C-alpha cells in the first residue's frame, strides 16, 4: 500500500482548507472593517462623537445631531466641517430610521446610552 | 521486540500522524464555518438596511445621490427631478418642496455597504449610475 | 375810503390761499402716486400681473404666487427675475397680511377678483 | 344818470368785483379741503398697514431688512440674528429655524410708504438704521 502517498492527500486536503480559512478570515475582517467604518465614521456626529441624535443635514451636504448643529449656530454660522456658511437645515427621516436598525443590532449599552440621550436632548422627532 | 509487535507500533504512529492531521482538518472547518456566519450575519445587517431603509421609493433601488427634502423625506436625485418637472410636491407627504439637499452621509454609507455584495449587486449600480448621467 | 387797498388785499389773499391748494395737490398727487407704485410695481406677481396670492419669497429675495412660481419651476429652476438658481422657497404671512389688508381698501371688482382667483388656485393658506 | 344813481351802479361793479373773488376765494379753498382729506386717507390707510402688518413683533419698529423664516413669520434681520444668539426658534411660533430669507418685496413696500411720512418719523427710521449697522 502507498503510506507515502496517503499522507501526501491528507497534507493537501490541510493545505486546501487552511488557505479556504485564510480567505474566509480576511473576507471576514473586510466586511466587519466596513460596517464599523459606516458605524464609527459615517453615523457618528463630529460635534458629540455620538450616533446622530434627530440628525439634520445642512446647504452643504454635511449631517449633524439637531441638538450639536443648534447650540453650534448660536455662535458660529458655519458648517463645522467645511466650513461654508449655513443656508438651510432640514431634518432625515432616512437617516434617523436607518440609525436606529443600525443600533438595534449593538449591545444594550450603546442602545440604553442612546434612549438616554434622545430623552435629556428632548428630541421629539424620535417619538 | 518481535514482527508483529514492531508491525503493530509502526501502524500506531502513522495512525497517529493521521488523526493528529484529522483534528486540525476538523478544527479548521469549524473557525472557517464560524467566520463565515459572523461575515453572513453583518452582509444580512447591510442587506436589511439597504433593502428596507435606503431605497427610494419611486425607483425601489439604493438611492443614488440622496436628496433630502424641507419634509424630511429623501429620494435619488434623478428620481425628485424628475417628478418636479410634472409636481412641486413631495411623492411621498404631498407637501410642497421648499428645498432640496444632498446628503453625503446616505450617500457614504450606501456605498461602502454595497461595496461588500455581490459583483452582480455592485455592477448593477454602476450601470444605473452611468444610464442616469447620460445624455438626452 | 381805499378801495385800491380793498382790491390788492382781496388778490393776496386769493393769490395766497391758490398757492395753498397748488402745493396740497402736488402733496396728494404725489402720495397716490406712490400708493399705486406701491400697488402696480410692488404687490403684483411678475408671472400673471395679480397681487400675489400665497406669496412665496425665493432665496433669491424676490417674491412671486405660490401658484405661479410652482409653474415656472416645472420648467426652469432660475428666478424669473434674477435668474439666479432657485435653491429656497418660503411663504410669507406678512406680505399675504399686508396685501389682504391693501386690497380691502380697493374696489368690490378688484376684490372679488382676488376671492375668485384664490379658489381657482386652492390656494389653501388664505383660508 | 345823477350823482345817486351813478354811485350805486359804480358801488354795484365795485362789490361784484369783490364778490366775484370771494367765490373763487371759497371755491378753492373746498378744492383744496378736498385734496386734503383725499391725501389724509391715503396717508390713514399707510399707517395702518404700517403699523399693524409690518411691524417687527421683537422691537416694535417698522421691518429694518426685513427677513422671513421658513415658518411664514418675518423679523427684522437685527432682531432675529440677536435672537438666534439665545434660540434657535422662531420668536412667535417657536418651530426650528431651517431657512432665514431676505425679503425685497416687504423691505421696498416699507421704504416706499414710510418716505410719505413726518420728518420726524422718516429720521427715526434713519436713526435706527444707523444705529443697528454700527460696530459693536
Ligand atoms: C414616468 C412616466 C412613465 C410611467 C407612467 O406612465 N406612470 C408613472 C408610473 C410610476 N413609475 C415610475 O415612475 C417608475 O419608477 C419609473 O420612473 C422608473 O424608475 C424608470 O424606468 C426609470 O427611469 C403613470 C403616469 C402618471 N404618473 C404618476 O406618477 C401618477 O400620476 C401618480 O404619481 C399621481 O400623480 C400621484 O400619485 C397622485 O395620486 C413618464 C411618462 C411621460 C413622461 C414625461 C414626458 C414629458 C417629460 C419629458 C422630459 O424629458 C422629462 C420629464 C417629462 C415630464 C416625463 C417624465 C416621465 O418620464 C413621464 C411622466
Ligand atoms: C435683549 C436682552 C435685554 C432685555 C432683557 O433682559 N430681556 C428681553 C426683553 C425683550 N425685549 C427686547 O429684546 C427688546 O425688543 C430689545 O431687543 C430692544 O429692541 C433693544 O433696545 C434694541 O437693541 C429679558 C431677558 C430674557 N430674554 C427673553 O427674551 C426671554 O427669555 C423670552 O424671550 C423667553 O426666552 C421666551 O419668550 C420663551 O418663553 C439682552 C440681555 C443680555 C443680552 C445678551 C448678552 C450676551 C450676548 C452679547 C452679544 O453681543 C449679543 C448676543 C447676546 C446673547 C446678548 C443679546 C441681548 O442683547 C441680551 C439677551
Ligand atoms: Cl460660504
Ligand atoms: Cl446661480
Ligand atoms: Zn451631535
Ligand atoms: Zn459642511
Ligand atoms: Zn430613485
Ligand atoms: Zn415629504
Ligand atoms: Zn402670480
Ligand atoms: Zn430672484
Ligand atoms: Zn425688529
Ligand atoms: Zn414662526
Amino acid at each position: 500500500k502507498d503510506f507515502e502517498a496517503i499522507i501526501q492527500a491528507k497534507n493537501k486536503e490541510l493545505e486546501q482548507t487552511k488557505e479556504e480559512k485564510e480567505k474566509m478570515q480576511a473576507q471576514k475582517e473586510e466586511v466587519l472593517s466596513h460596517m464599523n467604518d459606516v458605524l464609527e465614521n459615517e453615523l457618528q456626529c463630529i460635534i458629540c462623537s455620538e450616533y446622530f441624535i434627530e440628525a439634520v443635514t445642512l446647504n452643504c451636504a454635511h449631517s449633524f445631531c439637531s441638538y450639536c448643529i443648534n447650540e453650534w449656530m448660536k455662535r458660529k454660522i458655519e458648517c463645522p466641517i467645511c466650513r461654508k456658511d449655513i443656508k438651510s437645515k432640514t431634518y432625515s427621516l432616512v437617516l434617523d430610521n436607518c440609525i436606529n436598525k443600525m443600533v438595534n443590532n449593538l449591545s444594550s449599552e450603546v442602545k440604553e446610552r442612546r434612549i438616554v440621550l434622545i430623552r435629556e436632548r428632548k428630541a421629539k422627532r424620535l417619538f
